[PDB]
């Protein structure tokens, strides 16, 4: 961390930073079939019609 | 020459002219890298994220 290079004061060790607990975000699908087809409700586990 | 010719016989020697005390340049260059991307601020030699 503080090493490489370190020279010719303070050498110490490693974990010697601050450290950032921010999160980012890349790429993303954009949702297309998961909110464009209609929903029915049904109180059942089979619909059956004619 | 400043010898040549003598109007009428007194002449002057060389190097007589008033001439201009300033500086100038016909062109620079292009730039557009260093006012583009965000700077990101950073006290420590090296910063950590998840």
């Amino acid at each position: 961390a503080v090493n490489q290079s370190s020279s010719v004061e303070v050498s110490s060790e490693s974990y010697e930073t601050i450290f950032s607990q921010r999160i980012i975000r890349d790429l993303q699908k954009e949702l297309v079939v998961g909110a464009l087809f209609e929903e029915l409700p049904m109180s059942s586990k089979i619909l059956t019609m004619l």
